RNA sequence: UUUUUUU
């Protein structure tokens, strides 16, 4: 039931085509916050149902106003994510759930004809990655200045350096100091760590909300995934690696394998251990490649994508139940961020940490940091 | 390193 927020029939009956009958925690904890046009940063675990908590509450709060919807008109919410790929997936949290507001996707490698129509037409809701974003403001296209609403997922990475600037030039059209006619700040990760609170304040007015679902002395990942680590020269990884994902991932189940570089994921998915079930997704694939690429691994056209970190944070697949990981990152958001690629919304899933000897000290790093403690197989 | 307008 939804008894306890003001969703309407139209929309509750919207949720319902996409399995969505009562609000999860996260949902719950935050959608009068959000609602009623309060600040937040929230923090929740992977796969806990982020998106939502802020898409929901913002449609229903847009539904509520009056929405003359004239041609050209500026948008009244921007969502920014970290790829090309999440902006799509988040973009379809909105535009599933209003038959009204006109919801558009902005992002790189795409024609921009198509974008300048939607211009034309007019937006309600602008989710997108920065750079094309930034790119239509200094065209002259694109007016952010009537923003009511922004939403900073992944905020942890939309505020480190090779975003942070950036995004402050896309904010800084909406954003002036001092002031109470500033958009609502809404800002939602996995990974929320003190030097994003503090960077965070200066974005958001003073009476803001915090809600954090993971607080101190818990496992920073999501519970429902285990987390295994294999010992394995780097020469013998991708072997090892075709064997463990035919024994380890399960009946019509896919399967990620994460590495560090576009080469080695390249490279890997050309290897005979994995290439007749794989393909690559890494920011040297053209864009209409990468898009072919991300769909036919959600509609299992094949089980098996090596990715970088292009696909580890956001994306929400629920047939992965194996994600395996080519050595320990260094930054334990970023092992945080790929194991949560399984274990969503209460499924179980297998982490899977490949480590070479020279390795062991970032594999207990990892351990140390997340709260986790990897069975050695 | 890896994302992220254009190329
Ligand atoms: N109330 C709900 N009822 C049922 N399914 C839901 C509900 N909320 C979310 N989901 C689904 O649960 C999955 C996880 O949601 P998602 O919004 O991607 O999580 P997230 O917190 O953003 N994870 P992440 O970005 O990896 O840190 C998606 O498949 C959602 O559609
Ligand atoms: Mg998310």
């Amino acid at each position: 039931s939804f008894s306890n927020f003001p969703i309407s029939e139209e929309t509750i009956k919207l949720l319902k085509g996409r399995g969505v009958t009562f609000l999860f925690p996260i949902q719950a904890k935050t959608f009068h916050h959000v609602y009623s046009g309060k600040d937040l940063i929230a923090q929740a675990r992977t796969g806990t149902g982020k998106t939502f908590s802020f898409a929901i509450p913002l449609i229903e709060k847009l539904h509520g106003e009056l929405q003359d919807r004239k041609r050209g008109r500026a948008p009244q919410v921007l969502v920014l994510a970290p790829t090309r790929e999440l902006a799509n997936q988040v973009s379809k949290d909105f535009s599933d759930i209003t038959k009204k507001l006109s919801v558009a996707c902005f992002y790189g490698g795409t024609p921009y004809g198509g974008q300048f129509e939607r211009m034309r037409n007019g937006i309600d809701i602008l989710v997108g990655t920065p750079g094309r974003i930034k790119d239509h403001i200094q065209n002259g296209k694109l007016d952010l200045t009537k923003l009511k609403h922004v939403v900073l997922d992944e905020v942890d990475q939309m505020l480190d350096m090779g975003f942070a600037d950036q995004v402050e030039e896309i904010l800084s059209v909406a954003y002036k100091k001092d002031s109470e006619d500033n958009p609502q700040t809404l800002l939602f990760s996995a990974t929320c760590p003190h030097w994003v609170f503090n960077v965070a304040k200066k974005y958001m007015k003073s009476t803001y909300e915090q809600v954090d679902l993971i607080g101190k002395k818990t496992q920073k990942t999501a519970i429902t995934v285990e987390h295994l680590a294999i010992k394995c020269h780097w020469t013998q990884r991708a072997a090892v690696i075709g064997d463990v994902i035919r024994v380890y991932s399960g009946h019509q189940g896919r399967t990620i394998i994460f590495c560090e570089t576009k080469k080695e994921a390249q490279e890997l998915s050309q290897n005979s251990a994995i290439k007749q079930d794989a393909q690559s997704l890494h920011g040297d694939i053209p864009q209409k490649q990468r898009e072919i690429t991300l769909k036919g691994f959600r509609n299992g056209s094949f089980g098996v994508l090596v990715a970088t970190n292009v696909a580890a944070r956001g994306l929400d697949i629920p047939e992965v139940d194996l994600v395996i990981q080519s050595s320990p990152p260094k930054d334990v958001e970023s092992y945080i961020h790929r194991s949560g690629r399984t274990g969503r919304a209460g499924r179980t899933g297998v982490c899977i940490c490949f480590y070479q000897h020279k390795e062991e000290y970032q594999l207990v790093q990892v351990e140390q940091k997340a709260g986790i403690k990897f069975k050695r197989i």
